[PDB]
């Protein structure tokens, strides 16, 4: 599983075309207060919510990494550019959201 | 704050007609580790998420109370009937829970 997340990781810094600049991004599983996933864009380092992890399925981690990616490519002065993106990759977006949402307040 | 909290519980009792068989809802608010809210049935509680709270709007918490007020009439075998109640009430539900999660993504 664990490595399933590191070719996740390495597969979409390739396709995001990240590979040129840093690539030295790095995953830290650990319990997060209030989000499913975060980075720290100087430590280069993506955080995922280590209560959350468990319950997302392959699309959803493939999303996750891509939206925390992206943030390391397009700012807010670029939001047009992030989302142009990030649909192209994932057009289904609100769909995979609404169903993490739902499928974690189901789950106990 | 607590006090609108409960005001908006009360009504939200009135229109989902739950006045009459309970009616005797408290919400807790606690630090939750994978959810926003949740509720006890037997124990008639609702649980909102103490690290959430602070960022939520009042068309958030009205849908949230309204969601989980609603296991109380409708469950599993009675989903259509949970959902069409909740689209009538809430009919732009999807856009409420895709700003939600963005806006608790975004603020730090
Ligand atoms: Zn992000
Ligand atoms: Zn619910």
């Amino acid at each position: 599983d664990r490595k399933i997340l590191n070719e996740i990781l390495s597969n979409t810094i390739n396709e995001l075309n990240l590979n040129d600049k840093k690539a030295n991004i790095k995953i830290k599983i650990k319990p997060l207060k209030r989000k499913i996933a975060s980075i720290s864009l100087t430590n280069k380092t993506i955080y995922i919510n280590k209560n959350i992890l468990p319950y997302l399925s392959d699309e959803e981690i493939r999303f996750i990494l891509a939206h925390e990616l992206l943030h390391l490519k397009y700012g807010k002065y670029h939001i047009n550019e992030f989302e142009e993106e990030l649909l192209f990759l994932f057009p289904n977006k609100e769909a995979i959201l609404i169903n993490l949402i739902n499928k974690l307040h189901q789950k106990k």
